[PDB]
């Protein structure tokens, strides 16, 4: 499914403040990460591949079988991480998030969302 960004805001209000990050900065991840596309997909110079909204990686978080030395640390296959449904991606965006780097996990937040007027992406949504 490809989210609108007001839609996705409200999928994503879980997220709202965790781990003191505003929900923009969510959006603003999502958005930089896979374009607000549940089903995107994109496989790394390493042999592992990030699925989903927060192209959450298979070095560590997700099993998809193909990624020799991988942990799955949240226990999902990385397919669930493609679902319409956002409550896996979310659950383990939690878990990463906590992981002690925070958002810098995420490498488009970095660069593009860090220090950045984040605000502007819930702007105009009824939460």
């Amino acid at each position: 499914k490809v989210f609108g960004r007001c839609e996705l805001a409200a999928a994503m209000k879980g997220l709202d403040n965790y781990r003191g990050y505003s929900l923009g900065n969510w959006v603003c991840a999502a958005k930089f990460e896979s374009n607000f596309n549940t089903q995107a997909t994109n496989r790394n110079t390493d042999g592992s591949t990030d699925y989903g909204i927060l192209q959450i990686n298979s070095r560590w978080w997700c099993n998809d079988g193909r990624t020799p030395g991988s942990r799955n640390l949240c226990n999902i296959p990385c397919s669930a991480l493609l679902s319409s449904d956002i409550t896996a991606s979310v659950n383990c965006a939690k878990k990463i998030v906590s992981d002690g780097n925070g958002m810098n996990a995420w490498v488009a937040w970095r660069n593009r969302c860090k220090g950045t007027d984040v605000q502007a992406w819930i702007r105009g949504c009824r939460l």
